[PDB]
């Protein structure tokens, strides 16, 4: 067993194709997936060619051993991946047609920029190396690239699984490498953010400008700092679903920002307070009345600007 | 070792079997559960029929190795299952018994819709895929389904273990593929949630509405805000239990409606207050002597209508 | 390879022992256990007699492949054991002694109504299926069943492993299978949960009694509320060790109990201010004073009576 | 393969070494760490032997298979360890010298009573069973005892790593057993506790004490309790690290004994109060100003009791 | 099989690269990665030597078992390397070309003295025991040491990978062995740690600050042990994401200091009061003028000192 040799001089073509069964597992923290798919292979190895006629069979049943078989690996997994032989089918004119079903555990970076209303593109790349006699190909089979209806990821949505046709072919120490990359094109559901995180994370803050309409010094600083440690418990929940980025995430900028609203209506809770110690009321009120409508402007223009720059 | 060919020209007929021994593990957030039981397989292979008379037994075992055996394989696991034959038995006329314990872990969704009081459909879905000289088609021996009278799946209460008797056939990459449909029936123990997390939640919202007893702001504005707090850590506690839906739960929208009843007590708070200082006890009087029923009547009234949408 | 043939018409009689070496990771959640043990497996297998003279040997040993060994399985385990061969002896009549070091992950229900002042016991079942010319039998060899000293199971104190010497036989999907049951009693060494949970939480309730003794509705409130979060905290921390269960726990009854207080303290708290508000201190002071005496004493009575229910 | 007979009626004598090359994940709360080792075994098999000058070859090779290798085996691992065999010598007298490198999660009990000032003495037993033919018996090459230089175990501090040279033989299962005790002696790096646990939860309870210096109830009854509520973060956190002992530990009576504190506090706050509104400012006074000092004083002496009883 | 033997008396050369394919989980806590790579091993083997012209090849193919392969192993791994064979090549000369692709959990020290701001060097060691007939030692070829591009490692910036070029030689249990040393040098993307906890923290504390502004005991008590709890939040989480150390980090320093500072503020909102009570108001003011400037100034001073002895 080695590689089919050259009619001409031409390189080995290895038609791939990946069926999805099952999706599971989007780990956004570690940026890993779990896939569960048919891997399906095909190549011409004239040394098993035979006749039709006389042979009575129209194609013949081979076990792994017993014949070459590239050796096609994933790029992007943790583990080699786990892999049954489902069948190998061999036609008259020697085209080999290699089915196995594997499971792997899946690399693959994630942007968070507009977490949770983002979409990702997830890869597996498939790769070969060639051996000496010769340089091994890589090819999509169009029509054995897909995934079963029933494919769910959990939180998000699919939307297409397509392979690149064009294989990446370079050199890596001293041999020709054959890289395909087959995309999964998801986006998150990001509807019971809204109800979990975003709504009470609003209404905490809202809270907050209650303080706006009081003049209790002592009321007031209970409302802003009780619900500014709640806003860190919401700041702390969202980030441990998160991994940490090197750029600022849409939720990540909303949550700072907000610190900036509690930091500055403690500072005029506590400039309305002192004014009023220090007997001038009006000046007092006058700042309280103007923070009623600022603060509630100031915030959604500050949304606006945010949800353009990010969106 | 190859298929055993057609008499005529029908398909080969694999009878399954599948009896739970073990269930554990059902993890609402990954939405999977494990399973550890028997599966059973019965089919004709002729090439492996003998005359009782001559032979001198009426029954023939056999390795696995030995003969051929289908591939079956589950669907919807996450990796492939860990399979120990038990025993393979052929009779005279080549009819052949195989029995193998395996365990794994499986994926299946659950519909949130109605947790805690909700109820599943777990699947284990078998599949064979035809080979080329031949077309394997499953059936359920309906003798060899069952369960043992001890499995107990922590937290649930198990209904049924039955198979769905037609299998679904359909073609894959150009070959048959027969998949049959065998349903566990659970719905979960939701006792515990009544005084871990329903009564507690509502406790601390009650505790919430004796701010409508108080003309003291101060005070008032500790309890609201206090309790308010409490919430969200049952809010937090109840959503890392649960995967995220894209749709709203039944606890999922009390817990949220709760929210609008804090945001709406501090509201009165506020205004009750406001108008005491602004010199006019008796409007906020009056508003808070209406909040003491409204609360309690809307509350109730809310409620009756999300059951009734729910259930 | 294949069963030994009877004598007569018997069964064949498997003498079985375990030989516990480690327990660890009793985990309350999953109700599951893990063992490290000796497995002793011995039988008559009549085709391997031999002559010492003969052959030289007093005993034969030999390697599992060699000879026929009966599939013994646990029942009651996750994955199929983990297990090295250590030795198989035959003495010349053919008495075979087989022994094995195994580790598994045993699944074992727990009641957990008495918690933290429960006991348990733990079960591993082994089992063998008859084969097709004979039927398999399961005995306790008690020379050989045992754990050594030191075997220590964190959190726990072990009172006995024994096995029920009469298996349980019966039929499964048309076969004799016979059935052993290993015990291993242990209980919970409750210790630690009362300078953990228990103490710190009946010290944050008297705390919140002392609001009997002050007639601040802004301190009660706060005496109050506060502690009654600090409750939560124990409540959400002692739920998170515990499994889900159908049925009130020890435990779980004390601290569910305990929230009916922080509600009656409440509206005390809040039926005392508002009397005093109304001008009438003198109600408000003798509600005030039998609360002082009331809380403690039914505390005290509704302890002894929930004790009793439960032990 | 079996074992080589005696040339008198002598056990056979294996010497074993144990070299660390790395520790890892000393796991307090599981009692386990994990280790990657060197295991040496050398013993005297005469059927191996042969001529210096004849032979050419000071030493020769074999294969594990080839030749009659020892069972050793790990009493206290959770799992059989893995080992890859590094290499088998044999001189020409017939001594064996057998390398592999092994890597085992390994259980030992840990004490906790002086954590996190503790030391702790990890073993590693090693064990042998004799065979039918003979007695097989452990000894220590103390040549072959160590562990490389940079051999780190995270937060601990490595003494020394020394094997109990005499083995303790002992029957089991009507067989002799040789086991051996290898010690890995560390102790705790207890520097982190001491800003991280121990000063902050000093600094918590010394600002609890400045209600000694106030006549604020409602003041004092927030720095009491909220303290109070950050002292049971504290206990939470520091229990969530620790396995659940029937002993106290030294942290664990700190720790406790702060509740006490607090406790005894909160009835001062609330009799100090009380004497207040009760028109008896001067009991009132005294009972504070001899709590600035007994409070500290008490707490100094009840430390230094408590360090002497446990160290 | 067995080591190629020396012409002269030379020790055995084993030229290695290692080419990283992937690398993830970077595990502070544990002190681990996660590598997924090539290996590449070349070393001379005579007795594989071929004449080009009479055998019609370049070069020759081995089956691993085949042909003799020095045992290269990493020091710092928990378990043996997965490893996949990936091509083997004897060149005319026999000149052997091995290529594994690998994937490990490596054992690496973190320095965490300048966490968040910190760098590492994570090392891979290779290394070879020398066998009986002849000692093996090892290179490094420059020109197969490297790493793709799409190498990332979340949260880490990959600085380079290089060797060390000169094998640190030894003797171990009376035997050479040769280690090489493999670097990958990264440094944290610190980022994120701004707004997520930095940030935070500071805010809290300026917010504690206003109390400075305020005669209200009441107040002042409630703004500095709120904000005293939150920052305990924030040192908990940062501490629960790192190892524990036996030196001070940087962010470990400034979260421990600025306790000192609410202790501080404590005493200060303490004596404040006081004296007020005390019907000395103007010591009182001076003192609490005093602070607004010394807090700050010395918080400021302070963080510079620090910066100073960490970076």
């Amino acid at each position: 067993v080695s590689p089919p040799p050259p009619i001409a001089d031409e390189p080995l073509t290895v038609n791939t194709g990946i069926y999805l069964i099952e999706c599971y597992s989007l780990d956004d923290k570690a940026e890993t997936f779990k896939v569960n798919a048919f891997l399906s292979l095909s190549w011409k190895d004239r040394r098993l060619a035979f006749d039709p006629v006389r042979s009575g069979v129209r194609v013949k049943t081979y076990e792994p051993e017993a014949i070459w078989i590239p050796e096609i690996r994933f790029v992007n997994v943790e583990n080699a991946r786990d892999a049954d032989v489902v069948d190998i089918s061999v036609s008259p004119d020697g085209t080999v047609q290699y089915l196995e079903r594997f499971s792997a555990r899946v690399l693959s970076p994630l942007d968070f920029r507009r977490y949770p209303f983002d979409s990702q593109t997830l890869h597996i790349y498939l790769i070969v190396r060639s051996v000496d006699t010769r340089n091994i190909v890589l090819a999509v089979d169009l029509e054995k690239v897909g995934k079963n209806d029933d494919v769910f990821l959990t939180g998000w949505d699919i939307e297409s699984f397509t392979a690149v046709v064009k294989p990446a072919n370079f050199a890596l120490e001293d041999r020709l490498e054959s890289k395909l990359d087959y995309q999964l094109r998801i986006s998150r559901q990001y509807f019971s953010y809204i109800p979990n995180i975003i709504l009470p994370m609003l209404f905490i803050l809202f809270i907050s400008w209650t303080a706006f309409w009081s003049t209790s010094y002592e009321a007031n600083v209970t409302l802003v700092v009780s619900t500014l440690i709640a806003h860190i418990f919401f700041n702390i929940l969202v980030e441990t679903n998160l991994p940490k980025t090197p750029y600022m995430t849409y939720t990540g900028a909303i949550i700072f920002m907000i610190y900036l609203f509690y930091f500055v209506a403690v500072i005029e809770v506590t400039v309305q307070h002192y004014l009023k110690v220090e007997s001038q009321p009006a000046r007092a009120a006058s700042i309280t009345r103007a923070s009623r409508i600022a603060f509630p402007v100031v915030f959604l223009l500050a949304n606006i600007i945010l949800a353009f720059l990010f969106f």
